[PDB]
């Protein structure tokens, strides 16, 4: 390529950028030094600093009386607007000197120059997708559902999930050594931590019997099925999760069940374990063709082992392009990935249902006394946390919204507002250890409310988030014995025995009272 | 009388005391002065050191070799622990200087003087009362009940309780200013305070309409009938309760309800008013001829007020008799009133329900708070409380069991173990807000441990003591959603949400484990 040994001049860098470009705006046949510094620059100098940089260069062209040099600075930065608007959308410095630049040279007002630069028409067709940027019919019900939709369902997830991160992020990960500031990986991370919890309260929240060794099969299916969808990533959270120390301390289960399966969890660990470091996994996933999930955990331990190998600048005081160009190397690789899209099954309903499943955030110390409690006396998905991810309500809110509309379309049949507590129990089947505290309009029929009300409080439970909707609470002393229509159950004392509601007259527990889910109309 | 006016020492006092003997045994035709002595010497000095004072008088009279006057001596000690054996029993210290003497006189074993001195015949005859120390038939059902019942009733406890009451426990109310050692005074306190929080509670236990002033109608007959029997203290409590700040604060009720009742209570007022000071109820207790009650409260101001004015021991150093005389005088005039019994009708069930009703301790804030609940917007029993009574799970334990036995007598009909819950329901009534969680065997009918509970609930809340039945009770994790077998309510968390009983598998809340009101041997 282009040759920089003991690298160049970041003044040098943004020249030749410049240079690349040519007064009638044509761009040259080789370009990797354009790509390389436009993403990676963020690691020496801020996006805004180099921008002025590139004003500094434009006022000196200008002065200079030179049209072709402002010409080509123009169409270098129309380039850098156009073909990376993500780094202008996000940084909030750069578009700020983005309109400084832009009102300078509008100030100046120079024919076409001000048409190059404008940010307003690229974001407005940037944000003009309308549209998404007859199907199949699966169903909402666990207890019949087969192992591949879910692997496939769950595949759909992931890769949203990693489309999600951008060049950017990783190139953020890199310079802040791993904070949550950055949103799409700390996203990615719930998501494999809360489907490994999901797989493991879903082995526990069945019933003492065979059964959950049952679920314990279909969850294994589920992981061979994801295996030949070639996604590794939610392959190591379904497999770390049937590998847990308390999952994996249910002898009864264990010894009631099949081996065939047993072989193929032996498989499934000796594959994803992580015996230094993964190279059945590098291997495995080097014979895997078109579609492929990173495992980007692994990853990112590569991209992070690579920044800190090479020295950000070098001794001879300019920039050391070596290591810029590693990291644009593997960063693209990865990004490139996201290119492909999944070959299957796309159905929004089951989505909606699976990202409100996946929502759990639990101690390692409570599953273990859930599994300690039901059985009384090492494959990491990490990618180690030295800090937990922690739940949004307005993410969470808007899933059970989702969760709700979807049930709601699917199993009511436009029958009344309700469906049979049948079909609902078989759902709630899809969500562990999951109950809520009501009384109910019709005997054997739910609510619209009342689904929202089980949900938003499973979802509660599963956030740690107590979350509830707002009444007018006034603490009231009862003259007649009366029962918190919240957790159901006795208001004691003498006096000030609860909190009434002004308008509904809704009686709670002090305790409940911020808590509780369902609305203040009724 | 035998005469001293500056007083006289008391060696010589006790030498009169003496001397009031003959050898031959026979006492004086003038005794007051081994009354008063006797009885008031503990304000001086301590009884243990009086009998010393005997003691070195024996020693020194057998020394002298008289047998008149250590016969003398030992008749006297013989009319000491003979006339009052209660300061006997009572006094530790009496007692063992008494068996002191006893080894001392039979160490020198010198005849007839330890046949005259000994306690354990005297403390044998005192025991010997296993018979206490067909009637009528009353209801247990406060609704339909006539208020000259309630009154007799209640006039039968307030004299056990007064009877209650010994000269010693006046001297030891007036030696100490008024601490809570002595118990039986306490009592009565508890009785007198009981009954007034019983009106007014009872007053607004019933519903919102009428028939609050209706009870309240029927309190003011219960004390019209007190005062036609002459007991001025239970009637100073009813009207007390009905003239409280909480009651009188209901205009509702006032408003609803009839005039002639309204001047009667502008008559009890008037009578029991404290105009100074309490002048007509002096005289209207002048009247008063036969079985009377004091209104003890404003007698032991007048004791106060005695002994308060006069000093106890003289300016010559000698001691005031004058003192001795009127304290003498006044409680001797009290406890005269304990001789003559009650005109009417004992009847134990009824005093175990109405012993088990006045057990009440409640802050002024909380009734407050009820009257003002029921509401929205000065006759004083005291005898100002420095300090108020505290309940002892002893008594309220036996209360509560006496109860329960008498209700099973009168009410089971040899029916099972249960009784209608129309009948219980109006037995309720006369325990004011009383409620208990639980869930029956039969419907309509309430086991006998069913019952026990309530009650057993009912005096915890009352008096503020949480008491219950002994569980084993072990931290549980529960896998199944399940709710408190003690507050019928729901228990929340992933784990460790409650607690088990190891044997009967009971399910509670951490804060309704110990106040469990069943037995564990369901
Ligand atoms: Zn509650
Ligand atoms: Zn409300
Ligand atoms: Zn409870
Ligand atoms: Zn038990």
């Amino acid at each position: 390529l282009g040759h920089l040994a003991k690298g160049a001049s970041l003044d040098d860098l943004i020249d030749s950028c410049i240079q690349s470009f040519d007064a009638d705006g044509n761009l040259c046949r080789s370009n990797q030094l354009l790509q390389v510094m436009l993403t990676m620059h963020r690691i020496v100098i801020s996006s805004a600093e180099l921008l002025q940089k590139v004003i500094t260069l434009y006022k000196d062209a200008l002065a200079k009386n030179s049209p072709g040099l402002c010409l080509k600075i123009c169409y270098f930065v129309r380039y850098w607007i156009t073909e990376f608007w993500v780094m202008f959308k996000m940084d909030a410095s750069l578009t700020d000197t983005m309109e400084e630049f832009q009102e300078l040279v509008k100030a100046k007002g120079e024919e076409l120059h001000c048409r190059l630069i404008d940010t307003t028409q690229i974001n407005a067709r940037d944000w003009s997708r309308k549209l998404t940027q007859k199907k199949r019919k699966v169903s909402l019900l666990f207890d019949h559902l087969e192992p591949e939709e879910l692997s496939e369902h769950l595949t759909y997830l992931e890769f949203k999930s990693f489309r999600r991160i951008s060049f950017s992020d990783y190139q953020n990960y890199l310079v802040n050594s791993c904070v949550k500031e950055n949103p799409t990986m700390e996203r990615s991370i719930a998501l494999c931590n809360g489907i490994s919890q999901w797989v493991q309260l879903m082995v526990l929240s069945r019933p003492t019997p065979q059964l959950r060794a049952e679920v314990f099969i279909k969850f294994i299916q589920v992981a061979q099925k994801l295996h030949q969808l070639q996604n590794f990533n939610t392959l190591m959270a379904v497999i770390g999760g049937l590998c847990h120390s308390s999952i994996s301390r249910l002898k009864e289960t264990s010894s009631h069940v099949p081996h065939e399966i047993n072989k193929v969890l032996g498989e499934m660990t000796e594959l994803l374990s992580s015996s230094r470091n993964y190279d059945n996994y590098r291997r495995a996933y080097g014979e895997c063709t078109d579609f492929k999930i990173p495992i980007l955990g692994v990853h990112l331990k590569d991209l992070i082992s690579l920044y800190e190998a090479m020295p950000d600048y070098l001794e001879d005081g300019k920039v050391n392009v070596h290591k810029l160009l590693a990291l644009y190397n593997h960063i693209s690789e990865l990004v490139q990935l996201q290119e492909v899209a999944p070959p299957l099954e796309a159905n929004k309903d089951l989505v909606h249902l699976l990202t409100l499943s996946l929502d759990l955030y639990y101690t390692e110390d409570e599953i273990y006394e859930l599994s300690y409690a039901r059985e009384p006396r090492p494959v990491v998905v990490d990618w180690a946390s030295g800090v937990s991810p922690k739940p949004d309500p307005k993410t969470i809110s808007k899933h059970v919204q989702r969760m709700v509309d979807s049930v709601f379309k699917n199993y009511d049949h436009d029958q009344d507002g309700y469906i049979s507590q049948e079909e609902f129990e078989k759902i709630a089947a899809s969500f562990p250890f999951s109950f809520c505290v009501m009384d109910k309009d019709r005997e054997g029929l739910i609510s619209r409310d009342e689904i929202t009300a089980y949900f938003m409080r499973a979802s509660s439970i599963y956030s740690k988030l107590g979350l509830g909707f707002p009444h007018n609470f006034q603490e009231t002393t009862y003259l007649k014995p009366t029962f918190c229509d919240n957790c159901a159950g006795f208001l004691w004392g003498v006096i000030k025995q609860g909190y009434r509601c002004k308008d509904c007259g809704m009686n709670c527990h002090k305790q409940c009272k911020d808590l509780v889910v369902f609305e203040c109309k009724k």
